[PDB]
Parts: C-alpha cells; structure tokens; sequence
C-alpha cells in the first residue's frame, strides 16, 4: 500500500527566494528557504492522493512554528511562536486538492540555530486530522536576525602578567566583529623573564543551556592562529590580523527567550619551553551585517 | 496568607485605546479593549508580590492567544493563533518588579464571537512556571473584522405563493446590509383568496458548529416586527421600513476557521384568520462598516 495520500508544501516565492545552509550532526548541512523577521509567509499545500480510496477527516490546517528544543528531549520543546490557519472543515478527500496559505507580516524574534544541548528552528506544520493517527508534514525554514554598524564599539586594550615574570600589553581593534569582519591587533611587550616558545589567538565558542544553578555549559575551540613563533624580548611589537570568515561563526546569542546563550571570547595563549601555558580570555561580540 | 504573588497586564495605549462590550450569559457585558487585524499589543507585565517570602520559578512568558472553544468543552478548543515572549529565566523574585512586552503587527484574522456552542476570543495569558503549579494570569481582548461597501450588492426581489390561493412579490432594497442599516423593502400582492390576519418580518439568526454530519445548529429568532394589519387585496403594495440599529446583531460569519457559521435571515410571516402561517425565509449578509 503506502501512505493514502502526500503532503507538499510549495511557496509562492519559491524560484526567487534566496535559501541558506546549516552545519548539522556528523558534518551534514542542510538547505532550507530564507527569511527574516516581518515578513510574510505564503504558499500552498499541495495534497497528492495515492490510492484511489477516499480519505475521512475531521480537518485540515497548517501551523507557523518556531519553537526551542533543549537536550534532545520533546518534553523540553517551547513554541515561541504559533499561527494557525484552517485549511478545511471535517470531511472527505477523493481526488487531488490545493489550498492557499498566508501568514501576514510574521515575527521571528531570534535567529535559527543548531548546536549541541539546543536547537531553535522555524517550520511550518500541515496537519490532517483524522480519527485515530494525524498526517503530519513539516517543512523546514531559516531565519537570520540581522543588525547595522554599533553606536559604539571600543578597542579591547589591557595590560596583564604574572608578576616579575611576563607583562604584556595587548590590543584588539573591535569588541565587536561582523561574521566576515577581522581581529586587527597587537602584543606589545613591557617584561620577559621566562623563555616563550610560542604564542597563538584562539576563538572559543561557548553555549550555556539553562537558568540558575541548572546551567550547562558546552565549550568548543574552533580557531588555534599561531601569532609568534620564537622569544621576544621587551619592547617587542607582535602585529595580528586574524580573518574571521575561514571559521564560518554563528552570532552571538544572550539570554535567547531566558534559555540559552552562544558566546565568544578571544583567548590569547602563550607557551614556554617547558610546555607551560600562560592565557588571558576576552569575550567579543559577533553579529551579523546586514547587506546593503 | 492568599497568594505570594498577583500578576497585572497593563496596555502602553490603556488611556487612549477604545473599548467594546460582549454580551455573555443570562444578560451580562463585559468590557474589554478593542483591536483591530495587523495591531500590535504592547504593554508592561506587572508582580506584585504579596508576602516577604520567596517564590521559586523555572521561567515567565506572556503569550497572545487566539483561539475557538467549542460546547464548553476544553478538550476541543483550537489555538488558530499562540505568540510567546519569554520574559525571565529561571530564578527567584523577592519584591515587585515589571516586565516590558511587544507583539509585532499582530494578525488576528476572525472577529470575536461569544454564542450557544461557540465561542471565539483573544486574549493576553501570563504564564510564572513553578514546581507543581503554574500562576496563570488571563487579560481578554474584542477583536472586530471590518469590510467596505460590496462591490455588489442586488436587491433580493422574488414572486412566491401558494398556487390559487396566495400569490405575492417582495422586494428588499440590498443583499447585505451594515449593522446600522435599514431594509426598504416592499410587499406586492398580485392574487389573494385568503383571509390576512396580519404579516410580519423577522430576522432570524443561526448558529451552525461542527464538520459535515457533525452539524448542530442553534436557531434564534431576533425580532418580529409587524408590516401589515388586516386583509389586503390584489394590487395593493405594503412598505417595510426596518432599522437593524434596534437589535444590536452580530455580523455574518461564513466557515470560520473551518467550525462554524453565523448567519442571517429575514424570515417574512403572514397568519391567515384561522391561524394558518404562510412564510419565505431568505438570507442576508451583515457586515461591520469600517468608519471613515
């Protein structure tokens, strides 16, 4: 037999919309249409019958969703949005049928998101309920929140050591960083009394699932950029210029419907010759540029 | 003690917004703000703890909620519309504190109704998360649909009779009147061979709620507004001038969601001297006019 009837959903920009990738499990990505916040959603299901029988329902409607989902459980699932439009009173189908859809001017408050103990997606749902069992469709959708140029954005500068040992002045252009933008900086050297093999620029991601005390914290290491090789000595100027688009980032994300939050810091490593590790960790703020 | 905490919606617009009355059960009105389709609902959420203690919670949202509740059963009621706005994370509040919240351009595609087996409302729900047992906190809102003049609108005009006993032509000015209109209309006798007590004309409204045989419907008769007194013979024309602003009807609803319908008639009675009723029933459209 099979399934007595498929869903499709189809939109009614569907050739000129521009659609966009997402990195999931075990290196998979996904393609899915574009959106961004206001816009309107629009199309049609499309009800393909397969046997010639006939279908008995007691209604059709199809579902806006965006919702987070939090340790892989369902019971965890909050909907931050939900629009509903009814497509058809109970009934019966006998024969191929279409039904137009619109979602006017639809909120989308968080951009969509997949990484580990949380996803945050946008779908819309078809439902065709029926006595027993529903047939469900889901479709796939991302969205990009996007944001203009800061009112203000200060260099990141401090001076930092471990006492009689290491001081060092380090400078970075921004505190905040579009996703294609560059860390510009430099180290400057005031004191050396210990033998530096090598210093290097890490991008660490961290994710914090939760609230309160019920925090996870997930920590990812996704640059190691090697910016001096060798011992310096004071009044030495180590230049960095470290290009952000080989690393493909998501935004920085805080307190994401009070559930979560995506973070970035900037955390410059020096290494001696007895492998000793000497670190100092900077948060930056990523965003994403809107195209003109 | 009472409860640790009560929980106030306040609208940005409460002073200016207008407000609308619903008629509910056994002759009660209620009051409620009013809103129209592609609205935005913004206001502030407001704690006011009511103990020096403390209250322990996994979470605060505001949703807007949409939805149709049909024969006063729970198990049947359909979110056609659900937004959610986290506005805390897990924590602990300890003294009064408020909350912004902004619902952009708000689709609300149906007029809000409150009948027999069916009701359709709108309404602002305040969610605190606790361990056991939530605090809930409803804040409902009139939602009205609004429509310009119809590009048509026919006279309904029609011969109809009981063969060699009664033959008569009405006439009704429009198809589709406003909530604030008037029927003109006319009665024209062409053949009388019965004995006229009086004739009368009566709106009636029905309520039908349900999906295919699954049809209830509810029958409700509005007014009944004598036209005519005695026995009239041929030739003789009767005028019907009818005010609508006297009855304070809903408008027509047509498959609403897929659930249910309002509808419209105008229902013309004649009693003969021996109580015999001769009757033609025909449907009227009634629309809410957009003011200017």
């Amino acid at each position: 037999f099979s399934t007595p009837v498929d869903i499709d959903i189809v939109l009614a920009d569907a050739d000129k919309r521009a659609m966009v990738d997402v990195k999931l499990d075990k290196n998979r990505r996904e393609k899915v249409p574009l959106y961004m916040d206001g816009e309107s959603v629009k199309g049609c299901v499309t009800v393909r019958p397969k046997d010639g029988k006939r279908l008995e329902h007691t209604g059709i409607k199809v579902q806006f969703i965006g919702t987070i989902e939090m340790f892989f459980d369902r019971g965890n699932h909050y909907e931050f949005l939900s629009l509903v439009q009814e497509l058809a009173a109970p009934g019966e189908l006998q024969h191929p049928q279409t039904f137009d859809f619109n979602f006017k001017n639809v909120e989308k408050q968080y951009e969509s998101y997949n990484g580990i103990n949380v996803k945050l997606r946008y779908f819309v749902r078809v439902t065709v309920s029926r006595r027993m069992a529903d047939v469900i469709r889901e479709k796939d959708i991302w969205v990009y929140s996007y944001r203009i140029p800061p009112e203000l954005n200060s260099s990141i500068k401090m001076d930092v050591g471990i006492e009689d040992c290491l001081h060092i002045e380090f400078e970075y252009s921004k505190s905040k960083y579009h996703l294609k933008d560059v860390i510009v900086g430099r180290i400057y050297f005031l004191l050396v009394r210990l033998k530096i093999k090598h210093m290097e620029l890490s991008i660490i991601r961290r994710e914090t699932t939760g609230v309160a005390p019920n925090q996870y914290n997930e920590s990812e290491t996704l640059v190691r950029f090697e910016i001096m090789d060798g011992s310096p000595s004071r009044g030495e100027t180590i230049p960095i210029r470290l290009f952000l688009g080989g690393f493909d980032l998501t935004p920085t994300f805080r307190d994401v419907n009070k559930k979560f939050s995506t973070r970035y810091y900037l955390s410059l490593v020096l290494i001696d010759e007895d492998a000793r590790r000497y670190f100092k960790q900077s948060e930056i703020i990523l965003y994403r540029q809107p195209p003109e």
